[PDB]
C-alpha cells in the first residue's frame, strides 16, 4: 500500500489527523488554551484519522507542555502530542513526540482558571 518508514515522518495535525477532547466536543483547537487540554484528555481523545488509515494507526498517549509548565504553552498556544503509530502491516508499535501549536494563547501564560505563572 505504501511503507510505513515514507508516511511516518509526513503525520502532521490538521493533515493526517485530528483530535476531539471528550471534555469539550464543540471547540476548536484556537478556542483552547494548552492548559485545558493537558488537564482534561483524561476524559477520552477521539481520533479522526485522514489518511493513511490502511497503513498506520494514531494515537495520542499524552499531551505535554513542551517546557515542562504551562504558562509557557499557554503564551505560545502549543503543544507536545505524544504519539503511538503502530505500522498496520508488521503491526509493530512505535512512540513519536510532535510539537504543535495553534492552540489559544494569552500573552502572560495566565491559565483558565486565573493562575498566574509563578505567582503565589
Amino acid at each position: 500500500m505504501e511503507d510505513f518508514k515514507k508516511i511516518v515522518n509526513n503525520i502532521r495535525l490538521k493533515d493526517t489527523f485530528d483530535f476531539k477532547l471528550a471534555a469539550f466536543p464543540n471547540q476548536n483547537y484556537d478556542q483552547l488554551l494548552p492548559s485545558q487540554i493537558y488537564k482534561n484528555y483524561y476524559q477520552g481523545i477521539e481520533i479522526q484519522q485522514h489518511k493513511y488509515q490502511n497503513e498506520l494507526d494514531i494515537k495520542i498517549i499524552n499531551f505535554l507542555y513542551p517546557d515542562g509548565d504551562f504558562g509557557s504553552a499557554n503564551k505560545n498556544g502549543t503543544l507536545k502530542l505524544s504519539l503511538m503509530l503502530t505500522d498496520k502491516k508488521n503491526n509493530q508499535v512505535y512512540y513519536k513526540l510532535l510539537e504543535v501549536s495553534g492552540f489559544k494563547s494569552n500573552p502572560y501564560g495566565v491559565d483558565e482558571n486565573g493562575t498566574i505563572p509563578g505567582l503565589e
